[PDB]
């Protein structure tokens, strides 16, 4: 991997499926001036709970209020992302999305983000917080097969922005 | 190496073992290994800068509630690039004077930065707050890496729920009611 805290998030250009249903080649740099929640999940339909994408799609406006763009990703092609989008969510599909879904079928974005199982060719679950300047602020990687909490993720973005503005909430030990 | 941009720590693999001198809760030094906790979950905090750069209340809050992790068959361990005597000095300084006071958890020393290297958390460019949390399960397998430079104290409650989620899912599988 190249992803590293305090450095620019590795930039990719990739095909995404956009909220309007269309394919568009996008880059993380497109969102400079906004915080970004970028999350990797293993595989459409078979190795992820639909609701961990749905809960972020549903609540995307809570994120846009914080000036934050949410983007999902997996090693799936854009064709497979679109198929899951066009599967109804009462059929355990995604249904229509308020957020873009990046495709990584060559596995090079997952490798670059340091979340690839090279043998299996699927990512772990990864959460990346990237600030309005494009700088990587958090990495979480795990193999925990439950959905990420939207509330917690909002709170985290809020904590980063707060401390961006105000400095340390929990002061360093040397400080008077 | 790792899938990680640095270190040898890899999700789904044995956590890198280390043998290092620890200051134990009562203040004795003991040379310990991560393998000493096989059979238990471990919550491993690593501070890649010495404790003067760290918010003592973060570590204190975890030490204070260590019994709650012990109930979950989980050992909390804190580690930093401090020497073992530095750690002893910190715990032997009362909180009221800005120290740590007595801890309910071991503090592991990494003055040679070999644990830091192995765990992918050598200090570099980042905010001064850069530090890591690692979740190791009772088989010794690394289950989570979180790293960030957020100068806010980590939540004990969230961490407890995290450990319980790992443990729940270890025994009952994936969680997806609507899947
Ligand atoms: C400079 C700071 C003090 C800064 C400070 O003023 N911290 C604010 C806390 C005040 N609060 C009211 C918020 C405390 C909360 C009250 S409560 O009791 O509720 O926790 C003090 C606090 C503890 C200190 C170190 C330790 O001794 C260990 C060691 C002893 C050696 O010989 C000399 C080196 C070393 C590293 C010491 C250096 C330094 O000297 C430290 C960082």
């Amino acid at each position: 991997g190249n992803a590293k805290i305090g450095h620019p998030a590795p930039n990719f250009k990739a095909t995404a499926v956009m909220p309007d249903g269309q394919f568009k080649d996008i880059s993380l740099s497109d969102y400079k001036g906004k915080y970004v929640v970028f999350f990797f999940y293993p595989l459409d339909f078979t190795f992820v709970c639909p609701t961990e994408i749905i809960a972020f799609s549903d609540r995307a406006e809570e994120f846009k209020k914080l000036n934050c763009q949410v983007i999902g990703a997996s090693v799936d092609s854009h064709f497979s992302h679109l198929a899951w989008v066009n599967t109804p969510k009462k059929q355990g599909g995604l249904g229509p999305m308020n957020i873009p879904l990046v495709s990584d079928p060559k596995r090079t974005i997952a490798q670059d983000y340091g979340v690839l199982k090279a043998d299996e060719g699927i990512s772990f679950r990864g959460l990346f917080i990237i600030d309005d300047k494009g700088i990587l602020r958090q990495i979480t990687v795990n193999d925990l097969p439950v959905g990420r909490s939207v509330d917690e993720t909002l709170r985290l973005v809020q904590a980063f922005q707060f401390t961006d503005k105000h400095g340390e909430v929990c002061p360093a030990g040397w400080k008077p």
